């Protein structure tokens, strides 16, 4: 099974200039959480956003050229990054924008938060179909003293 996971801002924005210029620790916790002791598939853009291995997890990087860090798995193309994810039950998709369009329709699952902020952004979350999408979990939380804005963690799975 393949999930998608992202934070999305105002009118699905998920980055600017390579960045995400907003601090919401609670969503950095649920994305460990929903991440922890799974394979992460994501693009040689975000890899270099993060800017480290994220820890307790194989990471899989996309890139049409040759891996620069041993420390974590380089890919060529979309099959290839869901092989050498093995024999999972869930392999967590965590962008960017060029790699969640190819990979949302393959998706059975979103691990969506909507963040109540709005963002100048250069890269959007994919337009998808309502429709094809069931809302299976949602939670809502005000913003607080850790948290600047409020925000909604939803899972969806396909119908
Ligand atoms: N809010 C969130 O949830 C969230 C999550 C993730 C990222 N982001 C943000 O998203 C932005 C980055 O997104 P992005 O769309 O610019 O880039 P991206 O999707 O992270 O990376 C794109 C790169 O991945 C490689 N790639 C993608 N598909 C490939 C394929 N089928 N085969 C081979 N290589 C492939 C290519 O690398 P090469 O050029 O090396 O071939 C391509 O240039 C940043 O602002 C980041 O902060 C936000
Ligand atoms: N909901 C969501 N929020 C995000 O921030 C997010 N970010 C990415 C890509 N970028 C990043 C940037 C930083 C870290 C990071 O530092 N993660 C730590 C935080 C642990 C914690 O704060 O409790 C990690 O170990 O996962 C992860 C992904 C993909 N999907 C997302 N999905
Ligand atoms: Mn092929
Ligand atoms: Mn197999
Ligand atoms: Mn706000």
């Amino acid at each position: 099974m393949i999930s998608l996971i992202a934070a999305l801002a105002v009118d699905r924005v998920i980055g600017m200039e390579n960045a995400m210029p907003w601090n919401l620790p609670a969503d950095l916790a649920w994305f460990k959480r929903n991440t922890l002791n799974k394979p992460v598939i994501m693009g040689r853009h975000t890899w270099e956003s993060i800017g480290r291995p994220l820890p307790g997890r194989k990471n899989i990087i996309l890139s049409s050229q040759p891996g620069t860090d041993d420390r974590v798995t380089w890919v060529k193309s979309v099959d290839e990054a869901i092989a050498a994810c093995g024999d999972v039950p869930e392999i967590m998709v965590i962008g960017g924008g060029r790699v969640y369009e190819q990979f949302l329709p393959k998706a059975q699952k979103l691990y969506l938060t909507h963040i109540d902020a709005e963002v100048e952004g250069d890269t959007h979350f994919p337009d998808y179909e309502p429709d094809d999408w069931e809302s299976v979990f949602s939670e809502f939380h005000d913003a607080d003293a850790q948290n600047s804005h409020s925000y909604c963690f939803e899972i969806l799975e396909r119908r």
